[PDB]
Order: structure tokens, then sequence, then C-alpha cells
RNA sequence: AGCAUGGCCCCUGCACAAGGAUGACACUGCG
């Protein structure tokens, strides 16, 4: 019964289920997710890998990145694979500590989802 | 899949804050 992750994060896949209209739309709803916010991605098989060097989807980033701030990124370096099965589409956190940024990135996934197909 | 704690995506906001909305969530505590 060990705990030497007592306060590590102990979610790093992301499941979400998807209807058949989903099923059909889930390519262009994320080509447009990744690339409407200047997300680095690159197919690796069946299976999508996004390498992140910044967040650039956040607000706090817009609001960063729109305004002259002194230092004009918001760090932190994440990688997750995405995929599709069982008509489920999955998000793995497959490199980074900071799990921020990776939830930070299924918040926002999970928002597109709901917005490009309702 | 309760209550507490927390942050996340979205809105307001120069920063820090403080709100608002909402859905997907989660470290641990009551247990």
């Amino acid at each position: 019964s060990t705990s030497l992750s007592k306060y590590f994060p102990h979610k790093v896949l992301q499941n979400w289920t998807l209807d058949p209209e989903l099923c059909a739309q889930i390519d262009d709803i994320l080509q447009k997710f990744l690339d409407d916010n200047k997300i680095p991605w690159s197919k690796k098989g069946s299976v999508l890998e996004i390498s992140t060097k910044s967040i650039t989807w956040s607000r706090k980033a817009r609001r960063i990145s729109k305004s002259q701030t002194s230092v004009s990124s918001l760090e932190g370096q994440m990688k997750c694979e995405l995929n599709v099965i069982d008509n489920q589409l999955q998000c793995k956190w497959i490199e980074g500590y900071d799990y921020n940024v990776y939830e930070s990135f299924c918040s926002a996934l999970a928002r597109a989802l709901r917005d490009n197909k309702k």
C-alpha cells in the first residue's frame, strides 16, 4: 500500500465518448482546434503526437500575446497522444512534469468538442 | 458518484486581485 505518489497526478488518460456525428467530424474539429491555436503536432501512425513548448490556447495566453508584455511567453513543455478507440477520443499524457498544461489542453479540447458539435 | 479543498476550458479585468458562467475534471480530507 505504498504512497510514493501521494500528490502526483494520477489521471493521465483522458477519454471522451463520441456519437456518430462526432465520430464523423472528429478530424475537421481536431485540425481546426490544433491549427487555430498554433499547436505543434504530427502523425505517428494511427495516433497524433502533440508537443507544446508553451500554452498557446489559454485566455491568459491570449492576454499575454495580444499585449506587449516584458515576457511574451507562458512556457511549460508537454507531449501527448491523441487516438480514437472504441468510439472514444483519448488523450494520453506522454511527456512533461507540469500536469496543469496537459489538463489545460484537455479542458480546451473538451470545449472544442462541445462547440463544433452544437 | 455526496460534502469540503483545488485548479482547469470560456467571459469581465493593464498587473495582482475580484467576480461571472459553464462543462469536463481532479490532488487529499470527512472515511
